[PDB]
């Protein structure tokens, strides 16, 4: 599947920063309208500080449509996972906090289930060739590889892991043919390097699952639909 996805920053959708407007819901509807099956967004607003979650816009979007959503942003504690659920999230994002605390998400693997979480990593491959998870792009490399940290979650059953590449020198494959290989009982998400509708043809036969696309629906690169049809060939 192709997952369309948005930032939102007090309502205002935007771009990694152009304003893109703030008419997130049209826009989420039109992605549904064209055959998205997933949604992505995340809660920049919130990332910067969980009191300030944006709950009642999320609570509208999600309503809005008829496709499940997944959200991150600023995810750090169990309140904050069920409160995204009790708002009618499908999927809560889980980001900095799988890296820093293990053993408490894997607890909420327990308490939520694995259907209901995301575990999204940035990865960046260093000298020696290794996938090293970092929390953000501005921060130094935490001292675990990718598959490191998968194989610490497999046990809880974890199923859904999102992959950012944020060591790339341009726009989009052997990163996600080798860890889909590894773990086929994982499904993929690709984030980040889609520029144009020939990236997307890129990861057709990686094993990857999930491709998320933001800016370049954002810019009229390409639509929802046009994106569908690339990736089912």
């Amino acid at each position: 599947m192709i997952i369309p996805a948005l930032d939102l920053i007090g309502g205002t959708v935007v771009r990694v920063q152009r304003d893109y407007g703030n008419d997130p819901l049209p826009r989420l509807q039109d992605y549904a309208a064209q055959g998205a099956g997933v949604l992505h967004l995340v809660d920049l607003t919130g990332a910067k500080d969980p009191a300030k979650r944006q709950i009642p816009l999320i609570k509208t979007l999600v309503a809005g449509v008829n496709v499940p959503v997944q959200v991150g942003g600023g995810v750090r504690t169990e309140e904050d996972v069920a409160a995204l659920l009790k708002a009618g999230v499908a999927r809560v994002v889980i980001a900095s906090t799988a890296v820093k605390s293990p053993d408490v998400v894997k607890g909420w693997f327990e308490r939520f289930g694995a259907q209901a979480l995301v575990l999204a990593l940035d990865v960046r491959i260093d000298e020696h060739g290794t996938k090293q998870v970092a929390v953000s792009g501005w921060q130094e490399n935490s001292g675990v590889s990718l598959e490191q940290l998968v194989e610490t979650y497999l046990p809880v059953g974890l199923k859904h892991v999102l992959c950012t590449d944020i060591s790339r020198d341009g726009t989009l494959v052997s990163l996600y043919e080798e860890v889909c290989a590894r773990y086929p009982q994982i499904a993929f998400q690709s984030s980040g390097g889609i520029g144009d509708i020939d990236d997307i043809a890129a990861l057709r036969g990686t094993g990857v699952r999930g491709v998320i696309v933001g800016r370049a629906l954002l810019e009229g690169k390409f639509t929802v639909k046009e994106a569908i049809q690339c990736w089912q060939n």
